[PDB]
Formats: structure tokens, sequence, C-alpha cells
């Protein structure tokens, strides 16, 4: 896990994080391209322990579609190396390429979510926050989940209620991450205050179907949005409903 600084070659300040700047670089062990998560204040062990927290966390995962760890320098200045997805955040990615984005792109990003999902609650891992602000853009046929972070208008009735947050409460937030993709990154209930929200969703009122989304796909969406969470389908059901829906557009 521990990466000698003499393989990490420092770039440019790709944006700000929550203890200091992130840097893109390459890193030596083939050639990866790499992101570089600094900490200003690391020289305080409190600090250092809340960010190198994130390293101790996403270390036990592996999977083709959740931003992976490359590693860490924990000598001072205390870096965090991960993956680099150069096309940045998921949102702003479907806002600007709104009109150079298929169907079938969008259902593709829904069902590669869905597979780092499975893979999660495979794990016996709750995610605790699926939204479509937390997914980066790989490439144009790749996404990647991530946590960059209370999420009222993307959670489940009984995590707004009773802070109850499961495996069946990550399928509801992943409805709503669905609705954001083919909603091409438009947030849900806009002009909505997050206490109308739940009123809405106890009355039986949810997200209204996308433009141009599939009957099936907002079937879907419906299902993971079942107000009882031992109805809600689990990630297997997802993935494989998913594929099918991605051949069916792929296969006009
Ligand atoms: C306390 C704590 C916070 C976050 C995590 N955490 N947990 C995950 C899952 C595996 C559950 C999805 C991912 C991350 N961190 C992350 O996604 N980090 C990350 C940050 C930046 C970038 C990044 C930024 C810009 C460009 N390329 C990559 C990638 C990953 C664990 C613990």
């Amino acid at each position: 896990y521990e990466i000698q600084r003499e393989r990490i070659e420092l770039g440019r300040c790709i944006g700000e994080g929550q203890f200091g700047d992130v840097h893109q670089g390459i890193y030596m062990s083939p050639a990866l391209a790499v992101a570089i998560k600094t900490c200003k204040n690391c020289t305080s062990d409190s600090v250092r322990e809340k960010f190198l927290q994130e390293a101790l966390t996403m270390r036990q995962f592996d999977h083709p579609h959740i931003v992976k760890l490359i590693g860490v320098i924990t000598e001072n200045p205390v870096w965090i190396i991960m993956e680099l997805c150069t096309l940045g955040e998921l949102r702003s990615f479907l806002q600007v390429r709104k009109y150079s984005l298929d169907l079938a792109s969008l259902i593709l990003y829904a069902y590669q979510l869905s597979t780092a999902l499975a893979y999660l609650e495979s794990k016996r891992f709750v995610h605790r926050d699926i939204a479509a602000r937390n997914v980066l853009v790989s490439s144009n046929d790749c996404v990647k989940l991530g946590d960059f972070g209370l999420p009222i208008k993307w959670m489940a009735p009984e995590s707004i209620n009773f802070r109850r947050f499961t495996s069946a409460s990550d399928v509801w937030m992943f409805g709503v991450c669905m609705w954001e993709i083919l909603m091409h990154g438009v947030k849900p209930f806009q002009g909505v205050k997050n206490n109308d929200v739940i009123g809405r969703i106890e009355n039986g009122e949810r997200l209204p179907m996308p433009p141009n989304c599939p009957p099936t796909l907002y079937s879907l969406m419906t299902k993971c949005w079942a107000y009882d969470p031992s109805r809600r389908p689990r990630f297997t059901e997802l993935k494989a409903q998913l594929s099918t829906i991605l051949e069916e557009e792929k296969a006009q």
C-alpha cells in the first residue's frame, strides 16, 4: 500500500478537497495517470487520522466501476493516490454532453453503477450516499462510483424518518441516481422544500417519468421506490434487468 515518493510525479491542480488540493499526476510501478489528494494540516495527528481514514476504507474494494485506491504516502507531506477519472463529475458531463449522449450511453452508465453496487452488496457494505454527484467519468463508455461527501431528496423514507441506512435504502437512492442520469444531471424535486419531500413520498408521489426514458426502465425505478423496504429489489435483479434494457436499446 505504501508508495515511494520518487515513483510519483506531481502535476496540475484539478480541484479542491476537504483537507487540501487535488492534483493530477503519473505513477510508475507500467505508467498510470493518477489523482493526488493532499493535506495541508496533516502535521496534526487528529487531521491525519480523518484524512487517512479514506485510504483505510477504500483498500478493501476492487471493482472495475469503483474508484481505485493506488496507495498512500504516510511520510509528511501525506498524500492519497487515486485512479484518475479524466472526464470528471457525472453531473457536469451529462449537462455539457447532453446532445452528444444517446439513450444507450445513459443506460450503460446506470448498468455499470448497478454492477458496482451489486459488488458492494456482495461484501455486505452499505454506501449511504448514492447520487450522480458521487459518480466520476473515466471515459465516454466508463463511469466509476466514489464518495466525495443531509441529501433528503435522494433518501429512502426510513432514512429520513428513522436514520435507517440499509441495502434497501441504497436501492432507493440508486433509483433516484438512475432518474438523474436519464434527466442529464438535473437534480430531483427542484423548487421543492426538504420538508415538502417527506409528505409527497408518504402520499404515494414519485419523481415523474423522464422524457425519452423507456417505460420498462421507469417501471424499474418505481420498484426501487417501494415504500416498504422489503419489497425493493436487490442489485443482482437491477443489474440483470438493466442489462436486458441495454440490449433492447442497442438492438434499436
Ligand atoms: C472517509 C471516507 C470517504 C470516502 C470513502 N470512499 N468510499 C468509497 C466507496 C468504495 C464506498 C465508493 C470511495 C471513497 N472515496 C473516494 O471515492 N475518493 C476519491 C476522491 C477523489 C477521486 C478523484 C477526483 C478527481 C479525479 N479523479 C479521481 C477519486 C476517489 C471512504 C472513506
